[PDB]
Formats: C-alpha cells, sequence, structure tokens
C-alpha cells in the first residue's frame, strides 16, 4: 500500500504536535511518525505518513526529503510565526519542489486574540503557490478537513 510521506514545519509552540495528536484522536473514535488514512471519497483512500519533529539541526535534509506533502503551521496569534512561515514554504519550494504545500493557520479557537488576517493569509498562500487552511487542534475544527484537502490534490 503507497505511503505518502506528510511533514509538519513551522516555529515551536504553533501547534504542529496537537494537531497531529487530534488528528489520531478523531480518527480512533471510528521524530515521531503517525500512519493515518484520508478517505477521500468511498474509492479513493490515501494512506499518510505523518512526520512531526523536534528541531532544525543536517536532519532537516531527510526530515523533508522526498515528502509528498507538507503543513506548514502558524499560530494565529503570533504573525511572528506566519512570517516565519513564509520562510519555511520557500525553503521546500526550493529543496523539495515536488511536494504539495498546505500553510495551516492552526488555534482558529482563538478568534478574539487573533493578529494574522485570514483574509492577508490566503492572499500569501495563493501567491506562493500553496494551500492554505485554518484549524484548531483543540476543537479539531477544520483539522480532518485539511488532510482530506491534501489527500484530494495528491490523488489529482
Ligand atoms: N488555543 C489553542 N491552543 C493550542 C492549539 N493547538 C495547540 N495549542 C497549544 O499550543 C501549545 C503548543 O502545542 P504543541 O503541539 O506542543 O506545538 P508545537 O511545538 O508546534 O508542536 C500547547 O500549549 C497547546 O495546547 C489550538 O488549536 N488552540
Ligand atoms: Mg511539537
Amino acid at each position: 500500500t503507497r505511503k505518502f510521506k506528510l511533514v509538519l514545519l513551522g516555529e515551536s509552540g504553533v501547534g504542529k504536535s496537537s494537531v497531529v495528536q487530534r488528528l489520531m484522536k478523531d480518527a480512533f473514535s471510528e521524530a515521531s511518525f503517525f500512519r493515518y488514512t484520508s478517505n477521500v471519497d468511498d474509492d479513493t483512500a490515501v494512506h499518510f505518513d505523518i512526520w512531526d519533529t523536534a528541531g532544525l539541526e543536517s536532519l532537516a535534509s531527510m526530515y523533508y526529503r522526498g515528502a509528498a506533502a507538507a503543513l506548514v503551521v502558524f499560530d494565529i496569534v503570533s504573525a511572528d510565526t506566519f512570517e516565519k512561515a513564509r520562510y519555511w514554504i520557500r525553503e521546500l519550494q526550493a529543496n523539495s519542489p515536488e511536494t504539495v504545500v498546505m500553510l495551516v493557520g492552526n488555534k482558529k479557537d482563538l478568534e478574539s486574540e487573533r493578529q494574522v488576517s485570514l483574509a492577508d493569509a490566503q492572499q500569501s498562500a495563493g501567491e506562493m503557490g500553496a494551500m492554505y487552511h485554518e484549524t484548531s487542534a483543540r476543537s479539531g475544527d477544520g483539522v480532518r478537513d485539511a488532510f482530506h484537502a491534501v489527500a484530494a490534490k495528491l490523488i489529482e
């Protein structure tokens, strides 16, 4: 069964580890690595090997090597993490061109503390040829939706 490597990048504390834990928790209710199947439709299922990271050394090379997709998470309440995420996208686009990139707007549960416009963020992602999605890893809002999307894209 083909496994698609999917990696998590972004600043520390943006919620990478929590995003995936949430993914796994909700799926059971039917570095580190997590096996997860996104049922795209009733006909197609994508087998993801999700990787989650601890630092940035080069081990980075291995981390991203060969990845089919990547989620570059920022924190909606730290635009500092937003601008950092753009860096990560150029890293990938350059050294790992075949990888599908989705920029991920996490902590969406903090509506009122937000510092990064949703609009501004969708715009940058399109400008950079990346997908966008926002998620709340505590509510699990948008989490499954994000992985389903990337999987759609990779089928396509
Ligand atoms: N409010 C809120 N906090 C979150 C969310 N996801 C993660 N956090 C918190 O952000 C911190 C960092 O989470 P972690 O997964 O360790 O981030 P990582 O370092 O990027 O992997 C923790 O205190 C989490 O509870 C979210 O969706 N909403
Ligand atoms: Mg982490």
